[PDB]
């Protein structure tokens, strides 16, 4: 929509920060759109990925880390708080141990570090959705 | 790029029409960007589909067709013609049996037909990529 997907924002992380993102799957969930958000290491595409979020709208989450360029221990879920042909809010909070995945208010996915958020410089989201609000808090020292 | 991606076309398909579709993946294939093509029996998105084709760039390519609205079965392939960060040129060409998948002018996939091709309706293109041409020859009686 507003936002050009794919979106990259240069990004800081630490305990506290707070990432939202309001968008909208761009197809019905017969038809198996997906999401993903990726906490990047550097501003390449390439880089490693500190927090992998990938969601199979109707279907399954996938959680992981890309360390050195490979991918580690996939987390798979089958919880899908989001609704079929619905905009969506996600938030993803930094806490002291994880990662907390908010969707449209509810508790819905952790994850613990497994690098220090410290490391995260760059937030992309993408695959088929269209996003209308996208930030970063900065407020906590 | 220029078509509009989710890009869909109503479409007639038989013997010896040819969909070609150029454009570039929106990702590196270690970030595995996705390409599906999808020939459906409606305008509807949620319609069935004679011909599914989805390619995990660098992985695997799916294929399936969905028949009243329950997907039908997988076929599934390792053979990767695409070319990582490069434009890819896709033809799919519809003979008496089957589609045939040309990708970069080399045959790379077949899909026997399951529904008629005269059942199509319309064409979806969409996932992560740019499209720069889309067409759909009707020179055949």
């Amino acid at each position: 929509s507003l936002l050009p997907v794919p979106y990259t924002e240069a990004a800081s992380l630490s305990t506290g920060s707070t990432v939202t993102i309001k968008g909208r799957p761009l197809a019905c969930f017969l038809n198996e759109p997906y999401l993903q958000v990726d906490f990047h290491t550097e501003m390449k595409e390439e880089s490693d990925i500190v927090f992998h979020f990938q969601v199979c709208f109707g279907r399954r989450v996938v959680m992981n880390s890309r360390e050195y360029g490979a991918w580690k221990q996939q987390v798979e879920s089958k919880n899908m708080p989001f609704q079929d042909g619905q905009e969506f809010e996600l938030s993803i909070s930094v806490l002291p141990d994880k990662y907390q995945v908010m969707v449209n208010g509810q508790s819905s996915y952790t994850f613990d570090h497994r690098i220090k958020p410290e490391a995260v410089k760059m937030v992309q989201v993408w695959r088929d959705i269209s996003l209308t609000k996208f930030n970063v808090s900065y407020l906590k020292r």
